[PDB]
């Protein structure tokens, strides 16, 4: 095993702070940042990927291990000089000096570099976790500088804990939270105040009740209305949370996540359900979140929340309502084919909560549609979908119809509980608006398209799919395992007397007994047997075989298959041309794997033999899942 000098070039720069959610005369400000960049040139901006957005509004995530060496080549770019301190910030040695200068102080465009051996000092311990949290910072006006944006986290890790992908993954997933409530008394907002707000129109409010930040700026980051961009991860995958607290006196953070548990790491580890976060306590925390859907993050502090703390989050996964990974899940997935286009474009970057101004899917063409490719047979759900916000305008969809495929070859539409001839959805009512629309239930899809009904300004979403796996389902359905019980499967008919019973709950494709499987009470081609599964169902395929009666050999050859919504009556299943002629058993034995070219969307399923051997006789299967559960 190896120890590695770890570089990081970082700037600090401007821009700063958009509302753009929903809830026109949005303001300008022009705060500092820490940044990211590439070498020692300062030159490509190192796009911030979706793994760390979250992180958006203040610095990057310096990192080491144990016995380590950390270095920053640091260059400022603004008008008060500013700095780079922490904790470690391991100054050497002594100098010819007058009372040892020790000020650590960086001009703009010079460039001040420190590296140093990261110690045990900072690093967690056994009785700890895998890694620690510290805060990175300007020291020149640490007052101000905390407040002017200079915010950054520092992770400290145990050895052999890192990757060469960079930074750590093994079941981590790790997002840090910075809470503070930032104020505009602080660095050169003389260069905002009469920069913008003011013109000829000016001499309003000097200080009496004007509270600029306070009016506003409830930070968990600096993305913070009541939103901040990618939380965004596994339900399984077991997540640490870096939560640091800075700011003023009064900034005690009371912060929790509904719906969770969390458990905290000391002398011991035991387990808490809200964390009070104090300002220079840096804390590391981890939850299991085995509760899927859509929750989001709260400083509990009554009027702390009522003015931008109910901040979202996501997480995605199996068991069994969870999303199906817009954030997490597939860079560039799938798309249109013709029915997207605004140079800003389509999906490529149409996902729930993703930021920035190129932002989310954009059409002003009335007949409009985009469409995911699951990539397998999958469950659906429900779908939550949410607007963009335009230079000054709000702009969604208020309506939409939703079609999907099983195949990629035959769609249809889609019809909610008893509606009407079409399922017509609510949208969005705004550039916000989270209308996570449940889908009652089913939709076992592999492609699902959205088409708009009606608009605000173009045709415009960005959205997340519920739903979970199937059981990705070359699997039973539960006719071996009897999870379909013998009152569940009636048929046509059935053979009965005294020394025999050939009941249709018989038909199980291993089963012994006397009478061991369904039989009719005569034979006839127009005869049935019939699953009716209390829930709506997929289908893979209909695994068949014959009977072993002692008495003679007997199976099924040939048949049909016939499917229901409703139970009464029957839509069958059919090919290309004609219906599907399937090839079944030769034996007393043998199971057979046949499956359907479209997989089949239903809820009862009606088996129709044709040809068979001596008499009609069947033991079988079926091969599948659910979705969802009814219309």
């Amino acid at each position: 095993f190896q120890k590695k000098t770890r570089h990081y070039f970082i700037a600090a720069v401007e821009r700063l702070w958009d509302y753009g959610m929903s809830s026109g005369s949005v303001p300008q400000f022009k705060k500092v940042v820490f940044q990211e960049f590439t070498d020692g040139s300062f030159t490509q901006p190192l796009y911030r990927g979706e793994l760390n957005e979250h992180l958006g509004l203040l610095g990057p995530y310096i990192r080491a291990e144990v016995e380590d060496n950390i270095m920053v080549t640091f260059r400022n770019q603004a008008s008060r000089p500013y700095s780079f301190y922490s904790s470690l910030i391991s100054y050497e040695e002594d100098q010819r000096q007058g009372a040892e200068p020790r000020k650590n102080f960086v001009k703009p465009n010079e460039t001040k570099t420190y590296f140093w051996k990261v110690q045990h000092h900072m690093a967690p311990t056994k009785d700890e976790f895998d890694c620690k949290a510290w805060a990175y910072f300007s020291d020149v006006d640490l007052e101000k500088d905390v407040h002017s944006g200079l915010i950054g986290p520092l992770l400290v890790c145990h050895t052999n804990t890192l990757n060469p992908a960079h930074g750590r993954q093994v079941t981590v997933q790790e997002f840090a939270l910075f809470l503070t409530i930032f104020d505009e008394t602080k660095s050169w907002y003389f260069t905002e105040n009469m920069e913008r707000n003011c013109r000829a129109p000016c001499n309003i409010q000097m200080e009496d009740p004007t509270f600029k930040e306070n009016y506003r700026f409830h930070a968990i980051n600096g993305y913070i209305m009541d939103t901040l961009p990618g939380l965004v991860m596994a339900q399984d995958q077991r997540i640490r949370w870096y939560l640091l607290s800075m700011g003023s006196n009064e900034n005690i953070h009371s912060i929790h996540f509904s719906g969770h548990v969390f458990t905290v790491r000391k002398k011991e580890e035991y387990k808490m359900a809200l964390y009070n976060l104090y300002p220079g306590v840096f804390e590391t925390v981890e939850m299991l979140p085995s509760k899927a859907g859509i929750w989001r993050v709260e400083c509990l502090i009554g009027e702390h929340l009522h003015a931008g703390m109910s901040t979202l989050f996501l997480v995605y996964s199996n068991k069994c309502q969870t999303p199906l990974g817009m954030a997490s899940g597939h860079i560039r997935d799938f798309q249109i084919t013709a029915s997207g286009q605004y140079g800003q474009w389509a999906p490529k970057l149409a996902r729930l909560h993703y930021s920035g101004s190129i932002n989310a899917w954009s059409t002003k063409e009335p007949f409009s549609w985009i469409k995911v490719d699951l990539l397998a047979p999958m469950i659906i759900h429900g779908i939550k979908t949410q607007g963009a916000r335009q230079k000054f305008s709000s702009l969604y969809i208020s309506q939409f119809i939703i079609m999907y495929s099983l195949d990629g070859k035959k769609w249809q539409t889609y019809r909610g509980n008893s509606t009407g001839t079409l399922m017509v959805f609510f949208g969005n009512v705004d550039s916000s608006g989270i209308k996570h629309n449940i889908f009652n239930p089913p939709i076992i899809a592999r492609y699902i398209r959205l088409h708009p009904t009606h608009y605000s300004i173009r045709s415009t979403l960005r959205m997340e799919l519920m739903g979970c796996d199937l059981n990705s389902c070359s699997m039973p359905l539960g006719m071996e395992s009897k999870a379909i019980s013998d009152a569940q499967i009636t048929a046509s008919s059935y053979f009965t007397n005294m020394f025999a019973t050939w009941s249709p709950s018989k038909a199980r494709l291993h089963l012994q007994g006397r009478s061991n499987a369904w039989r009719p009470q005569v034979n006839n081609p127009k005869e049935w047997l019939q699953v009716d599964f209390q829930k709506t169902m997929k289908v893979t395929g209909v695994t068949t075989q014959g009977v072993k009666s002692l008495l003679t050999s007997m199976y099924v050859k040939e048949f049909l298959i016939s499917s229901s919504q409703d139970g009464h009556q029957w839509t069958l299943f059919f090919q290309n041309g004609k219906v599907k002629v399937f090839q079944g058993n030769q034996d007393s034995f043998t199971p057979v794997v046949n499956s359907l070219d479209p997989p089949l969307l239903t809820r009862y399923l009606r088996i129709h033999p044709q040809s068979w051997v001596h008499q009609i006789a069947l033991r079988m299967e079926v091969l599948g899942c659910e979705a969802q559960d009814l219309y």
